[PDB]
C-alpha cells in the first residue's frame, strides 16, 4: 500500500513547503481542490517541477469537459487527475481517452456516492486506474462518521481503490486490511505541528 | 429574463477580453469552471475590478468544503459561486453560511441530476438563491441532446431557476416562456467569431 498526502493548502508557497517537508515519506504528492482552484494549474506545475520523481496527483474533481479538464492537468505535470464519479459516463470516458493519449491515469472520485461500490465496478469499465473511497471534510463532521463505511465499499468494490476519510496512524492498519492499493492522508499530515513526522509515522505504520 | 454569459475560455486575458467586448448586454458574467482551475482565483479579481458594475459569478462547482470554497471565492470578489447539486448538504449548508456572512449568494448547480426538479426543492429548503438547470459540454454532444427537459424541471420545481445547455438566440424565448430568471449563454457568445455581435443578438431576443 501507497501513502499519499492531500495538500489541502491555499497557496502555492504553502504546498512546496509542506512537500518539501514530506516527500521524503509519501509516494503520491496530491494538489487539492481547493489549492488548485486558489492558484491554478501553476501549483501542479511548480510540484511536479521540485519533486519530478514523485506521482503528482491533481485533484481537479471533473464534472464536465472530462477530455479538456483532464488534459490541461496532464499537461500541466500531473500523473494523476480526478474525475467525480458523479460526472457523466461520457466525461469519465473523455478523462480516460485524454489518459491515454499521454500515457498517464485518472482517478475517479466516489465521493458523495451512495453506492460507492457499484459505480466502482462501472468506472472501472470506463478505464479508471482506480477510484477513491472517498469522505469529504463536511461528511467527516457529521456526528458519527465511521471510516469502515468507505472501507467495506472498497472490499465489495474489487476494483483497486484508495482510501480518504480523516486517516490517521490508528486506522492505517484497517486501510491496508480492506485492501487499499494508496492510503490518502490530509489533515494528519498539514494540520500537525510537526507534518515531517507525521508523514514518517504514517509511513511506518503501513505493512 | 436576465443574460448571464458563461466564459469559459482557459486564460485571463482571454476572458478580459470577452468580457469587454459583451459585458453592455449581459447581467451576469460567469467565470467558468475550467477558467478557474486554469487560472486560479486571480481572473475573479480581475474580472471584478474591471466589471464592478455586474455580478460576477464563479462557477465552483464546490463537492466538497461549502463553506471554505464560498468563502474564498466570495474573497476573490465574486457575487455569486456555484455548489453542486449531488454535494452533500452540509456542503452546500456551508456554502449558504457563507454566503449570508458575505451578504452574496449560493447558486446550485444541477449538472448531472436525473430528477433536478426534486433536488432543486430540496437545496432551495437548503438556502440556494436559484438553481441552474444545466446540462454540460459533454451531455450536449450525445446526438438527441433535448433543451426541453431542463426547462421542464425548471417549471415543476417552482423554484427560482437558471438554464444553462447550450441556449442561443433560437431557445431564448422557449427559455423565458418556462420561466428561468436567467438564462446562461456560453459557445453561443465565447465560440462566435463576433462576441460581441453574438451578445447583442441574445439580448435582442429577450422580451
Ligand atoms: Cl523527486
Ligand atoms: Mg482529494
Ligand atoms: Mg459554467
Amino acid at each position: 500500500m501507497k501513502l499519499q498526502v492531500a495538500i489541502d493548502l491555499l497557496s502555492t508557497e504553502a504546498a512546496l513547503e509542506l512537500a518539501g517537508k514530506v516527500a521524503e515519506y509519501v509516494d503520491i504528492i496530491e494538489l487539492g481542490t481547493p489549492l488548485i482552484k486558489a492558484e491554478g494549474l501553476s501549483v501542479i506545475t511548480a510540484v511536479k517541477k521540485a519533486h519530478p520523481d514523485k506521482i503528482v496527483f491533481a485533484d481537479m474533481k471533473t464534472m464536465d469537459a472530462g477530455e479538456l479538464e483532464a488534459d490541461i492537468a496532464f499537461k500541466a505535470g500531473a500523473d494523476l487527475v480526478t474525475v467525480l464519479g458523479s460526472a457523466d459516463d461520457s466525461t469519465i470516458a473523455g478523462a480516460v481517452k485524454a489518459a491515454q493519449a499521454h500515457n498517464k491515469g485518472v482517478v475517479v472520485d466516489l465521493i458523495g456516492i451512495e453506492d460507492k461500490a457499484t459505480r466502482a465496478q462501472e468506472v472501472r469499465a470506463l478505464g479508471a486506474k482506480f477510484v477513491e473511497m472517498h469522505a469529504g471534510l463536511d461528511e467527516q463532521a457529521k456526528p458519527g462518521f465511521d471510516l469502515n463505511g468507505l472501507l467495506a465499499a472498497g472490499e465489495k468494490a474489487r476494483v483497486p481503490f484508495s482510501v480518504a476519510g480523516g486517516v490517521k496512524v490508528a486506522t492505517i492498519p484497517a486501510v491496508q486490511k480492506a485492501g487499499a492499493e494508496v492510503a490518502v492522508a490530509g489533515g494528519a499530515i498539514y494540520g500537525a505541528a510537526d507534518p515531517a513526522a507525521a508523514a514518517k509515522e504514517l509511513r511506518a505504520a503501513i505493512a
